[PDB]
């Protein structure tokens, strides 16, 4: 089989987001286009021949796919025709043509696959990684990647969310409700009331909770939450948090939960929250920033296609 990895025939290369990347929350997407024309010359794509993909990575930052080793992904072209296939190996990604790439006489393609990175680094001061690439395909000029490697140093925001997409079961998101971080004594009871945005669902039964108070954690179900700390409730895509002032007063819940992509198509999936309390100086909070009780995550889906006629 012929190998095409270093070969001319790729036409578009893009990497985004552009600029210092600042978290893994979001995925580093990469955007690659090819045809049968290599350096002006027709090249007839066969079944078996095919590229390599490499992210790039150094000593303290690797990027890689979101699915697991050796997954699979078929690469359709149009009746629906299956004229490759791809396999994503980690930092690796291999594309392989499929039988029927012989049904077509001008082959096109689009690749756009969607990475996350991990960061070893635990230095005080913060830093930077450049990881320029250019996926290790030869003939096109290498793209700056900047990350941001946050140092450590040597939280008093009441109430924040947030989210990112799944490493453990592809298509889901984990989520992230961090209610009195501040360990504050409340003066109310606390409510949030969480509307799940379009394109994803609540994952039955993913609701757990963290319990620190005193020096102490705890791990807890949603069944254990609304028999000693409050209640919670799920109606479609509003999950609502209700903890009474007593339960509430210098603890805090860290509210997880799992949601379920069903729009494989959404730019991106997002999340919403509201919550009400008293402060400990007794004051109603009702203007708690939306930067700090909403979020998302953009589409974390690999996607290919390829075009031609027979």
């Amino acid at each position: 089989a012929k190998d095409y990895t270093n070969e001319a025939i790729f036409t578009q290369f893009d990497v985004n987001p552009k600029g210092l990347i600042n978290n893994p929350s979001q995925p580093i997407e990469f955007n690659l286009a090819f045809s049968d024309m290599n350096n002006g010359q027709k090249v007839k794509f066969k079944p078996g021949d095919f590229f390599d993909l490499t992210l790039p990575s150094n000593d303290e930052v690797s990027l890689r796919s979101l699915r697991a080793m050796g997954s699979k992904m078929p690469v359709l072209a149009k009746k629906e025709i299956t004229l490759g296939e791809l396999t994503f190996n980690g930092s690796h990604i291999h594309f392989e043509f499929m039988e029927d790439v012989l049904q077509l006489e001008n082959v096109t393609g689009t690749i756009n696959l969607k990475s996350v990175y991990d960061n070893a680094y635990r230095g005080e001061d913060d830093k930077i990684a450049e990881l320029p690439t250019n996926l290790g395909l030869g003939s096109l000029d290498k793209q700056m990647i900047t990350i941001s490697q946050p140092g450590t140093p040597t939280s008093p925001i009441f109430y924040w969310k947030t989210g990112t997409f799944s490493t453990e079961v592809h298509g889901d998101m984990n989520w992230w409700l961090n209610i009195n971080s501040p360990k504050e004594a409340v003066q109310s009871d606390v409510k949030v009331i969480d509307t799940i945005g379009e394109g994803h669902k609540l994952v039955d039964g993913s609701i757990m909770v963290d319990v620190e108070a005193n020096g102490e954690l705890k791990h807890i179900s949603a069944e254990a939450f609304n028999k000693e700390y409050g209640t919670i409730t799920v109606e479609g895509q509003v999950l609502t948090v209700m903890i009474p002032k007593e339960k509430a007063a210098k603890t805090t819940f860290t509210v997880t939960y799992d949601t379920r992509a069903f729009d494989k198509k959404l730019e991106n999936y997002k999340n919403s929250s509201t919550i009400e309390y008293k402060d400990e100086s007794g004051n109603l909070v009702t203007d708690t920033p939306k930067h700090y009780t909403d979020t998302s995550v953009v589409n974390m889906f690999d996607d290919a296609t390829i075009g031609g006629e027979m």
